């Protein structure tokens, strides 16, 4: 499943590590757990 990386801090969201919850299901108020930016500052990776 499509992984995304934080442009600012390099954190990588891998659905497989979160019970197969895809990036597109995360809430509008979700932010990077390392640096706090919103989903719009992530890139497919
Ligand atoms: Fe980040």
């Amino acid at each position: 499943m499509q992984k995304y990386v934080c442009n600012v801090c390099g954190y990588e969201y891998d659905p497989a590590e979160h019970d197969n919850v895809p990036f597109d299901q995360l809430p509008d108020d979700w932010c990077c757990p390392v640096c706090g930016v919103s989903k719009d500052q992530f890139s497919p990776a």
